[PDB]
């Protein structure tokens, strides 16, 4: 009973409220419904969406700001049928629109267990207590904000799924629990493992540093007392669950021939950071992150990590931080990577034979170590993922909101600093480099200093860069991330993945709330765009080609990859077939070059 | 952490692939998928060997060719060479070795790897259990010591143990072959999503109290008076902790959440897992009822769900059953009866309802029956043993059917005429006087012995499995939806596979091999009592020549080919002929003996 406390009519209730408040506020912006709006109710405001079959009504109010975003009014949803009000159900929701969603008869049952999985997850976050942006804005704890956010990817409505945990899992292992975990060591063998090294690090000193000499040894001594030799073996960290429900079972050949050795669980308490799979080191904060193979489903993707992929990891954090600590703009934005800085992987040779490079079955085992932002820092300095500024507490006040406030600085300006450190780089990286990231909410951490953004930090590197110089000149190590992106959607990297999938949250957040206004935000956005532009001449003929102040620019939506295919829902053997495009959005930037 | 793991050393696993090796080219050549090249010395012939695909690696190993193309390949022969050197045999390279040829597609290798892979694991586990001799097991005339010691599981298939969906700790919970006792968890389900339905007989409300006791129905309407809910608007459902942990409360969170299921928590007794996997014997209180759950997990081309649709007809067709049963005479005779599956629980996800269609695996996720104890009908000096047991070996060889001979005092064919008349003829004459058939497999039966000699035998398994063969059949309207159309040419395969090439197959070779009696033997008297049969029902003697038991041969109907080709769902629901995989003819043992 203990195990679905969480799961009570009124916490289900609100969650299926918040759940379909942004479905058809995340839906509309993807024009997948198209809300008809009503003659005025209190002074106007309010729209419809009709079931598929016309005979149920979801009724709401809501405001439209820049980049047609949709901000729902979540009291205002109500549900009518045949004269008759029903309650909010987001599984009906999503079988009464099914056709308007194109969710097909294959998708939808598997759908509605990550919606279920998700309104679950609400309901446990809902037990929590609940913090206020001001409080967690006044804690000064990293991972206080971490473990406390609460809404995940803005865009996915899907977004928790997390198919492959069973209730108890869930509670230990979702990073939302704060639950502690520790890791479990396997001895891995060196005629299927590999550790690479980025520069600076060697394994033996690495890995006496990470665990300790007398964890060290006492794997040594798991070896030796079973006959094995500690030379002939890697040691590989792993997900509890990984272990527990994979490993043991589908590498049942490479655990019984002696191939991988279960040498223990490590003793420091690691905690599960926003990408689920990657543990930040909560007894020595200042220890790598270990990211870690996880073969459950999370918003289209199984969460598994590529043994081969590891091989070049380090070398392409080495590059891009060599470049970062080159690069003079770069160095006024204070950016700075925590870098991949070692990796493991394991290739199961009969999977490999029997499979494909692109295979679920060749990510079951791998491992990465990322460096800490904590000993970076100095007094005075906290840690935010930047995840946090789109934050909205229980009554719907920002954290960006609060930071502002506690910096005694105007929003503008306080944007003009978050700008200056996140955004920046991104602009010249892309102008500079033809280099770009994933860089949202969780890919970067805010440091912080009396409420201000000092400088940002970006991670998970390897698996996200981009290089769009199909004849780019890169150390050969790196050159796989050298792509060929047609020159007309190059620019979506900024616009998609900041405007539309973070800068349209966060402004309106703000505007709702009465901090600063959608024309005051772009406005800063703008003048920081040309402020960089205007400051690297040198690169005016690009500026021009690609331009930031464009009119318009493609409408990419998120949701409708999921809704297409939610379990590999981009192929990897052809990574753009599955950008869906529809139509276009103003550019807010439009007319402030 | 260790202790998980402690069963998978290589040693065992070294043993375990040999002995899966054995099996796939045994069985992978009697379904004709390989064809073995006699090579000179070494026997009378009897070195074989099978190439890769590519031709490069070879696997030589020694055999005994017996009836129905049954390939008593020798384990300890088998040999894997390539470039002049000999290699370890591995079970994952032979499937990957052999792919093309065994036709497992680029889609399907992957998991079917995984399945063996968990096979494997379970014979390492297997391998560390105290290993009983035949002897030992034949005398202990405990039945669930039989139940729970089978080791083959089923005879032909070789990925017949994967149980994907375990992980290691379930696996060592919740595999029968662990023994370990298991708690039921009991839901408390909404009238307007789940139904019961009583066999003749039964009541609700006195049939839980009998199963729980007072104490605990009480305890259990008190939860949910306690949170302010009516007893009276709710049904009992258990189920499989597995179940609850891994679906019910994830995949039917809503239900728990708006109290259309709530927890009651565990159950008192201690379950053992049956060979069926979610089917639960009572081992506090052996004549309570077995319990069958829903369990949404892989195991030889299907998962282990439960209907709860079909669950309505469920008790209805087992009173039809058994009330035939009790009233015809050739069946009275050979001591024929069924466990009845005697009540029902379905729950209906109303959602996932109108998600999906009726094949859904989502709508077999919470489901339960209860089917009655055989423990309370045997009498003094009587035991308990699966089916499956008679073609068990033990770790030396040593059949477990050689064991009851030798403890009957009786010759091996009177041994067998015994078997026969009790779980055989009742085939033969379902099929020929009603056009009904089962699924009268190892599991599916219960041997009910005496002094080492088969009595009766109990059928189980009954609502799920039962077909006429008749789509005009006059039946009651409740259990209509059993008559099925099959062409005449494929009825008879329902005795002719499942019986005589996947069960009598196995049972006359490892009799033979062992010295006990010849094959020529064993199917003169499976011979004898078809004959005996069909003297005493000359009535039906037209039929006997229409679907004539003795004919020269019939069809080899493959169960692995099923499986590679579909090892999620092996049977479409929605056309089950459509999936059966004929390959050629056997030459039926019978033939020339009627
Ligand atoms: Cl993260
Ligand atoms: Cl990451
Ligand atoms: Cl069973």
């Amino acid at each position: 009973a203990d195990a679905v406390a969480h799961l009570t009519p009124e916490r289900w209730e609100e969650a299926n409220r918040l759940l379909v408040r942004k479905a058809l506020a995340e839906f509309t912006h993807e024009r997948l419904l198209t809300p008809e709006r009503e003659p005025d109710d209190g002074g106007g405001q309010t729209y419809v969406v009709r079931s598929d079959d016309g005979q149920t009504a979801y009724r709401f109010t809501a405001t439209v700001r820049a980049l047609d975003h949709w901000q729902v009014d979540a009291a205002s949803v109500t549900r009518h049928r045949d004269g008759a009000e029903l309650p909010l159900a987001a599984l009906d929701f999503f079988i009464e629109l099914k056709q308007t969603l194109g969710l097909s008869d294959e998708i939808l049952p598997v759908y509605l267990e990550e919606i279920s999985s998700t309104l679950s997850g609400t309901c446990y976050k809902l037990t929590k207590p609940q913090l206020s942006s001001a409080e967690l804005a006044r804690s000064g704890d990293f991972q206080a904000v971490e473990t406390g956010m609460t809404e995940g990817h803005p865009c996915f409505v899907a977004n928790n799924g997390r198919l492959g945990f069973g209730i108890h899992e869930y509670l230990s292992y979702a990073p939302e629990t704060a639950s502690p975990v520790r890791l479990v060591w396997l001895a891995a063998h060196r005629s299927r493992a590999a550790f690479t090294a980025g520069v600076g690090i060697e394994y033996e000193s690495f890995v006496r540093d990470e665990l300790g000499a007398a964890t060290v040894d006492r794997f040594h001594g798991v070896l030796r007392g079973r006959g094995l030799d500690p030379a002939d073996y890697l040691l590989i960290p792993v997900h509890p669950w990984q272990w527990w429900n994979k490993l043991t079972v589908t590498f049942a050949a490479e655990v019984a021939r002696g191939h991988l050795v279960c040498l223990g669980e490590g003793d420091d308490e690691y905690l599960a950071q926003q990408s689920i799979r990657t543990f930040f080191n909560a007894s020595h904060p200042g220890k790598h992150y270990v990211k870690t193979a996880l073969s459950v489903l999370n918003m289209g993707f199984m969460q598994g990590l590529s043994a081969a992929y590891m091989e070049a990891t380090p070398a392409i954090n080495d590059w891009l931080a060599r470049l970062i600590e080159g690069d003079p703009v770069l160095k006024e934005t204070g950016l700075s990577i925590i870098r991949e800085r070692a990796a493991v992987g394991y290739r199961h040779l009969e999977y490999e034979q029997a499979t494909d490079r692109y295979s679920p079955y060749r990510k079951m085992l791998a491992a990465l170590w990322r460096e800490s932002p904590v000993p970076s820092i100095r007094e005075g300095e906290t840690l935010a993922t930047m995840a946090s500024l789109v934050h909205q507490d229980h009554e719907g006040a920002s954290f960006a909101g609060a930071l502002i406030e506690r910096s005694g600085l105007t929003p503008t300006e306080w944007l003009r600093h978050y700008l200056r450190a996140y955004y920046v780089p991104l602009l010249h990286s892309f102008y500079a480099y033809d280099l770009v990231y994933m860089p949202h909410g969780e890919n970067v951490i805010l440091v912080l200093a009396d409420g201000v953004v000092r400088r940002a930090v970006y991670k998970d590197i390897a698996e996200e860069i981009a290089v769009m110089d199909p004849d780019a000149v890169l150390p050969p190590e790196v050159s796989r991330i050298a792509v060929d992106v047609p020159d007309d959607k190059k620019l979506l990297s900024i616009f998609t993945d900041v405007f539309d999938c973070f800068f349209r949250f966060l402004a309106a957040n703000l505007a709702e709330e009465g901090i600063v206004t959608e024309d005051a935000f772009w406005r800063t956005v703008a003048e920081v765009t040309r402020e960089y532009q205007e400051s690297v001449p040198e690169l005016a003929d690009k500026f021009e080609r690609y331009d930031m102040f464009a009119p318009e620019f493609a409408l990419s939506c998120l949701n409708r990859l999921q809704l297409r295919d939610n379990r590999q829902m981009v192929d990897l053997a052809d990574p753009s077939g599955a950008l869906q495009l529809v139509g276009t959005l103003k550019n807010p930037l439009a007319g402030r070059g």
